[PDB]
This record gives C-alpha cells, structure tokens and sequence, in this order.
C-alpha cells in the first residue's frame, strides 16, 4: 500500500505512509489513470439538497478536532473531551455545528498545506486568516474583500492571507464571489469571435454587463467583483483603482518591450475555491499569495486561449517564425519571463521564479517528510510550464492524494 | 453521460471519451486513494522472470486474446480461419506449454506494442515499423549480425527509418537471449578516483561491466561502448560495433561560433534494447527498436540533466550568463542555446531530427487518428510534455488518460 518515491536525481528514495490517511477518493482506479486531468465530477462539493448524513458528517468533525487537539498538543486534554462532546451535542440536534476561530485558522493552513497543487506550500505556516462569517450582506462580502486586499498587496510587500465568509447551510443558498479571482482583466468578444483582453474571461465578463456594469473597451481592463448573499442575486462593486497594484512590463536590455503595453495585477487572489474543514464547506473563502513568475510571464502571457503574445515578441525579436525548428517560441518564452521578473523587481512588488520556487518546494517536501511521512503533491502542476527538467521537482516522484482540510472546487453560482 | 472518462482539451475546448480504455485487462499502479502515476518504474509491466511457462490458462486467455485482435485488425473475426487458428494455437499449449506466432501475427503484434506505448510521443509513425525476423537467431555471433544490419538499415546514412528485431521468444527449459546494454549505441561512463563521473555517468554500472567481460576501456567523455550479448544459456560475449556504423553529429550553433570548440557530440540513432516486448503471452526478452530523435531528448536530457552530462552551467559560462542568481534564468537561456545546436547540427548534417513543437503537433493529429480508429489512445502526460517549453506545445493543454493495453512493450530486470 505504501508507494516507495524516488529521486531520480540525487537516487534518494523515501516511502510515502501519509497517504493511508486519505479518507477520499481521487479519479485513479487500477485499470486508468486520470491524474492529468484539470476538474473532477466527484471532487467537486455538490450543493446541499438536504444536510449531509450525521454520521458522516460527525466522522469529519472528530477527526478534524482530534487533528486541531493533537496541533496543539493537548490531545487527551479536557479541554479535547469537551470539544468533541460539545461538536457531537451540535450536530446531533441541527445537523450542523460551528468552528471556533482559533479551529478556523488552523484549518485554512492545513487546507494549504494540503493542497497537492501549490508549489509555494513551504509558505504555509504564514497565512493571515480572516474572520468574516459576521457577514449578512453583499456590500459587506466587499468591505471585507477591499479591507483582504489591502492587507494582502502591502504597497507591493505582499503577505498570504484568506478571508472566510460564513460556511454552506441546508436548504439556504451560498454565499459566493462569481469571479475566479479578485483581480482578473476584462475578456470582451470583439465583433469577429476575437477577443479583447482576456479570452479566459469572456462569460464573467458578460454577467457583469449583464448586471450594469459598464464596460471599457482595453485590453487590461480590471473586472467589477460580483458577489452574491443568500438567495438573492449577485451584486456588483467596482474595486477602488488604489486597491489594485499593477506592475507595467519592461524588458532589462530590449528597449521595444514596454512599447508593447502589457501589464499583469500584484496580487494573485483565489476567489471560487470551496474551502472544507472538518465536513463543513465554506463556498466563499478568497485566499491570495504572491505570483510565480511562470504564471504570469507563460501561462497568462503566452497560453493560446489567453493573451498568446508570443508570435508578436518573436516578430519584435526579429526571430524565423517560420520554421519550428528556429526555437522562436522558446526563445520568445524565456525573454517574456525575464521581462515580467525584472518589471517586478523594479515596481518592488514580490514575486518569485520557478527556479527558486521549486527549490524550496523540494525543501517542504524533506520538512512534511520528518513531520507526516509524506507530502500530497500533483507532478504535472509542481513542475513549471517552461524549463520542466532544468528544475529539481521534475526528477522527483509524487504521490498525489486528497487530504482534509482542502480546498475544492465548486459548481459556477451561475 | 458516457460511461467512460472525459477528456478535456483546454486549448480549444474539445471534449472526447475514452472508450478504449475498458480494453485494458492489465492493472496500473493507481487507487481511487491515490495516484502514482508519476513513478517512473511502476511494479506492474514490469517482469520477474517466471522460471518456467506461463500458467496454460494464463497464457490461453492471452493468446486468444490476441489471436481475437489479429483477425479484427484483418476483418475476418469469427471467420473459419480465426477458429482454426484459436483451435491451433489451444493445441500447441496442450501439447508443448508454449505457442509460435505466424509471421504476420508478430509483425501486427510489435506495432500494436509501438501504438499502445503510452510515453511515446512519435506514435503517429507507429504504421511505418520494419519488424525484422530474427526468430532463428541461435548464438550470440548471429544477434551481433542482426544487429549490425538492423543499424545499418535503420540509420540508412542520416535518413533514418524505424526499426525492430525479434530475437527468440523466452521458452520453457532454457535461457534468455539478452542484449545486457540499454541501448545499442550508448557513451561510457568511466568512473574517476575523485569520485567524478568522465563521459555518461547513467551508464557506470554497464561500463565496468564490458570492462569485466573484457573490454579495454577508453577514457573520453564520448568512447561507444560494446555490445554484451547473451545466447540461452551462455554468459554474455563481448562485440566492438564497427565506428562506420555507428554515426554520429558533432554539435555546433549557428550563431554561437565557440559551441563548436566544447567537442560535445551525439549519435543518430536511438535504439532501445533492454525492453521486453509480449505479445499474446508470449515474452521476446530480447527485440531492439529504434526510431529517431526528438532534439529535447539529446539537448535537455542526455546533456543538461543534472545526473547526465550536466552542462548547463558550462554553457551558461560561455553565454557570459549570471549563473550566481536563478532570476537571471540562465538555466533557460543556455538550455534554449543547446537545444537549438542539436536542432541545427543534425539538420546540416542530413541525420532524421524532429523538434518538441513539431513532434506535439504530430502528436495531437495521432490522438485525433486514434479517438476514431480505436475510441481512444493510452498516454502518460508527464512523459509526452516535453521537458522544456512544455506549455508552449499543444499536448500540455491536452488531459491523458493512461493504461496498459497489450501487445506491449515492458520493463525487465537486467540481466546479471
Ligand atoms: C505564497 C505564494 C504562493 C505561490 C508562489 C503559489 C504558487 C502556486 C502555483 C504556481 C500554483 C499551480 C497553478 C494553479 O493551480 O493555479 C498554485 C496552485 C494552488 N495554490 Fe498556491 N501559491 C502561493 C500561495 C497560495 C496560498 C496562500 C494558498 C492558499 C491558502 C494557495 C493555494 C493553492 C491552491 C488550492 C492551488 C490549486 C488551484 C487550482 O486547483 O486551480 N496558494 N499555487
Ligand atoms: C519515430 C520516432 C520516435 C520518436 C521521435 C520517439 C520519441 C519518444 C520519446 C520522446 C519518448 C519518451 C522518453 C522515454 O520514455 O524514454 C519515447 C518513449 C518510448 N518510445 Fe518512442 N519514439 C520514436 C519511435 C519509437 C519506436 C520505433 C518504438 C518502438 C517500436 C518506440 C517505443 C517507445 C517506448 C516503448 C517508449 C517508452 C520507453 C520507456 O518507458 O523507457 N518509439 N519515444
Ligand atoms: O503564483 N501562482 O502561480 C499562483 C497560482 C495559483 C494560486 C496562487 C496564489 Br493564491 N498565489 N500564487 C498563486
Ligand atoms: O523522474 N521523475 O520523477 C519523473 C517523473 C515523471 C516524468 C519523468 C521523466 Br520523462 N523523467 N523523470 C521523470
Ligand atoms: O526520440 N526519443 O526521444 C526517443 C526516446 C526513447 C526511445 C526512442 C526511440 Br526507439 N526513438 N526515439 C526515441
Ligand atoms: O490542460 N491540461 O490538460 C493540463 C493537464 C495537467 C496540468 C495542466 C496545467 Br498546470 N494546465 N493545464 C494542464
Ligand atoms: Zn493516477
């Protein structure tokens, strides 16, 4: 049962035992591997057409007590008897039960650190978590969510944080932010079927059209939030422009580059994740970092479905696009990438490149090694989108598996 | 709706199920608990040497199997002749333990292993194998000419054609025949007193083999090793390729006038020789194939892993990059540079070469070929991304289902 991993670099090998504590199933079965596979259809959290059954809700919650009881070391404790008595008291009579704020904190990091996908997990530990299940309405969902960001971009010294808005109740709709992020570009269906801006955005675009915003018409227009309370139709909020730090894009040595008017936000801000601790599920639970700089400089730049700038820096270059076998697309990659560091170091707003990132992801795997005999990790979103075996993750073997709590995702509210 | 998993292509929004994979009746090494699909050897394909014949009944479900497959692939399932043939082939297990293909059955069968490979990107060439039969093979003289003629005809001065040659079948009561090297056409790794690695540091162990089989070793950082090659219940022989038979590309850059002056080098021609390739039950423990190559795997891999040649940071040096800090990317710079050498030496050189764009490209149209011929294609993504510029080809943006369908090509243990 447990999977022996290798590093096919440094010959290391260490077996993975946290794995047998998963109590939910991945997409993988004996006869077909879905691991690269982006969403699931039983991974997701389905609505609540009824509470889920006590036993199996009650089952998450002790076992995310007892996680909580042993993460302060007072497992056994009275105070760990009570809690448990008191969480089975809850669910037994309503069905449900509440976490208290210090089981919240510790609960959204361990989401963190759960989450196979994050290569920045050896920040986990150092997460700003926010309280905002006193919240009735959607023009409050906004105060909270200027105030997270705010605390979160930090004049360009960005700290991790998560704001949690209060958790899914049966028969009740949910609290949601319909944007996928918190700053996202405007995607706008130019005339042609082309777009304007970013194509990703296209449908959140047209809600927000559709529920009066007006639209501009550039191609790095920030997004209006629209944010939706209980049974109620979205709201929409403008963010106030200070709010939202933006580096402009300029190459160290070619002089052309900011000629070509690209810019990408600071802050990379999570906003339709389902967040689950101990079986209940928070459908609104914005959490933001800082960007790798990969993200931004390949997969929001140059993917084909996005702003796909890469024929356009290649032609710039003076570069032979008309062959494969020229490298321009690489070549244009590489210099994009440099482009979008330098521009964050001069604008002094974090980032971080894929180098230095994965080698301190390898760092949190030996740490998760000593401290739970493993670290659940997916391969494919570890290792970056350029330079794959130039960095040491790509030599390493994973395990990838769901642990509670975890981060989630979520049917679209619409 | 169906009943089978949904793949998704993100790139351009397309859909597709992948029915084919309900084929598969060999398990992975995946649970609905976790994935391992990222382990590079998985004990599964993979064969530890049955010290005698299949179990009758394992080995007759795999023959009928397979025999079922042949006739589909020829349109006569169900035929008078099908029959005849199930009913020949229950026979010979019956009275000997084992079975023999026809001709035309093993030529099917290895390019059904070539098609159902999952980490192999140039499948869309799978229809075009040359399957030499080398069945009467019986000393190790003998596999060395077979060996040195599929060489010649598979590199054909430069215009390279794929490849493969089926030694005899593994049999009850008597050895293997084995190729003991990886691949025919391999760099020694010889092994300094400080602890350094001169030459391919991956290939050590088989190295100092040929050394105490008697090879009189080199000490260049690119020397061809021999070839070891075990008859059935021989020890292995020791065979020196002739050097005009083995070409190689002297690398240079077309800008980069210095690259020339590092003396790095490849050799044309990949042939892979240490796998097992099964078909219906039954095990070629030795069955060369060789194709040609993908530039990455030369210029990213032979030649910047940090456990292979590793000359990253020397180039990088060259390039006058700032290798003391990693936001310098110098890494990708020189990577990018070498890449483009391989790409550039082999092509005015005249020697077959395909680059990662072009190679995901054609790979896509083979997945499109395959979602109509078969209703799906097996495929590992970590092993068909290529290992730099992976979200810059199409094959990135393309979710995988990966399983084990048979005739297969599979892992063996190494033979000493
Ligand atoms: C501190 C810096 C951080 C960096 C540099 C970073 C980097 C990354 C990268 C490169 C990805 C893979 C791409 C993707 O899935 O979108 C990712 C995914 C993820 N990260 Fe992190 N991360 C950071 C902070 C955070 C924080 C603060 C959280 C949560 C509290 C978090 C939660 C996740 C999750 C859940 C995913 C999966 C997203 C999905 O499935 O779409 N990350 N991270
Ligand atoms: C025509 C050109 C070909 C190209 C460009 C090519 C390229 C590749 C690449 C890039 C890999 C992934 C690296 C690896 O797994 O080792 C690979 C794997 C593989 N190829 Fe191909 N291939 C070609 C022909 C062949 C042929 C002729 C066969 C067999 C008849 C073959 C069988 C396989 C197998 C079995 C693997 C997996 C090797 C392993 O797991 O170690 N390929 N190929
Ligand atoms: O940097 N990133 O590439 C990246 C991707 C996805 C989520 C986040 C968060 Br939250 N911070 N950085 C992230
Ligand atoms: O070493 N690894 O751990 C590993 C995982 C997945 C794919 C590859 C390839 Br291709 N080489 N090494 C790999
Ligand atoms: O091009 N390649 O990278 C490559 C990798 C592994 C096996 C083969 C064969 Br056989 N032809 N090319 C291959
Ligand atoms: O699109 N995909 O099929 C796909 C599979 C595996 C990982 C990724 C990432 Br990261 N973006 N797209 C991916
Ligand atoms: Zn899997």
């Amino acid at each position: 049962k447990f999977p022996r991993v290798k590093n096919w670099e440094l010959g290391s090998i260490t077996y993975d035992t946290l794995c047998a504590q998963s109590q939910q199933d991945g997409p993988c079965t004996p006869r077909r591997c879905l691991g690269s596979l982006v969403l699931p259809r039983k991974l997701q959290t389905r609505p609540s057409p009824g509470p889920p059954p006590a036993e199996q809700l009650l089952s998450q919650a002790r076992d995310f007590i007892n996680q909580y009881y042993s993460s302060i070391k007072r497992s056994g404790s009275q105070a760990h008897e009570e809690r448990l008595q008191e969480v089975e008291a809850e669910v037994a009579s309503t069905g449900t039960y509440h976490l208290r704020e210090s089981e919240l904190v510790f609960g959204a990091k361990q989401a963190w650190r759960n989450a196979p996908r994050c290569v920045g997990r050896i920040q986990w530990g150092k997460l700003q978590v926010f309280d905002a299940r006193d919240c009735s309405s959607a023009q409050e969902m906004f105060t909270y969510i200027c105030n997270h960001i705010k605390y979160a971009t930090n004049r360009g010294n960005l700290r991790s944080a998560i704001t949690v808005f209060p958790q899914r109740a049966p028969g009740r709709g949910d609290f949601r932010i319909w944007n996928s992020q918190l700053v996202r570009y405007a995607g706008y269906r130019q005339q042609d079927g082309s777009v304007r801006g970013d194509p990703a955005n296209v449908e959140i675009t047209e809600l927000c059209i559709q529920h009066g915003w007006t639209p501009g018409n550039g191609r790095f227009d920030v997004l209006p939030l629209l944010l939706q309370a209980p049974d109620e139709a979205p709201e929409l909020f403008v963010l106030p422009p200070e709010l939202v730090l933006e580096v402009p894009l300029e190459h160290p040595t070619l002089e052309w580059f900011a000629a070509l008017g690209l810019r990408w936000y600071a802050l990379p801000a999570v906003s339709n994740m389902l967040l689950e601790i101990g079986g209940l599920e928070f459908s609104a639970a914005p959490f933001s970092g800082w960007y790798m700089s990969t993200e931004i400089g390949t997969r929001n730049l140059c993917d084909p479905h996005r702003y796909n700038i890469l024929e356009d820096v290649a032609v710039c270059m003076d570069l032979d696009t008309r062959t494969t076998s020229s490298l321009w697309k690489d070549k244009a990659a590489v210099e994009i990438n440099l482009a979008v560091l330098h521009s964050f170091q001069l604008a002094k707003v974090t980032i971080v490149d894929h180098h230095a990132a994965t080698v301190s992801f390898m760092k949190h795997l030996d740490n998760e090694q000593k401290a739970r005999g493993g670290c659940p990790a997916d391969w494919a979103w570890i290792v970056p989108p350029i330079s794959g075996s130039l960095t040491p993750v790509f030599h390493q073997e994973m395990v990838n598996y769901i642990l509670s709590p975890a981060f989630r995702y979520q049917p679209d509210p619409w």
